[PDB]
């Protein structure tokens, strides 16, 4: 037996993402993951001189949104924003101050533990389902629709 209400659905309004000036924002799915620490371990090496945030959605037990990070601003925008998916093993990271491979790098650890929804540094708008039990997320709007072909 199931549990239906008519508020479930995909949420008209997509779920803007809160990404602070110059910061590069990561949005996934995690396998089997029960802490944030092991996405902070994973790409720990990836971020070292950089500044970083990390908001993963815990998805049963205590049900909190875990972080981790050393700048206080991203940290707080990860945590935003898994609050605004709130869908169960979310994980959203924010980096700044770091050279394209250490970004490329965090991308390609992340997806030994994790599905990756978005990895972008454009506006992001993340599609969400609402259900019974929380979100589930179903893509994502990265930047504009192209607007021509190249010649
Ligand atoms: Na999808």
């Amino acid at each position: 037996h199931h549990h239906h209400h008519h508020s479930s659905g995909l949420v008209p309004r997509g779920s803007h993402m809160v990404i602070p000036a110059e910061a590069n924002i990561i949005v996934g799915y995690s396998h089997f993951i029960k802490t944030v620490e092991d996405l902070n371990e994973i790409i720990r090496t990836h971020v070292p001189g950089s500044k970083y945030g990390i908001g993963f959605s815990e998805a049963s037990g205590d049900r909190l949104i875990r972080y981790d990070g050393n700048d206080d601003d991203l940290v707080k925008a990860c945590i935003e924003n898994i609050r605004r998916i709130s869908a169960g093993h979310t994980f959203v990271i924010l980096i700044r101050n770091a050279y394209p491979i250490n970004i490329l790098n965090a991308v390609k650890m992340c997806q030994e533990v994790g599905s990756i929804f978005a990895a972008t540094a454009n506006p992001l708008q993340i599609i969400v389902y609402k259900g019974e039990r929380g979100n589930g997320v179903l893509g994502v709007i990265d930047g504009y629709s192209p607007v021509g072909v190249e010649s």
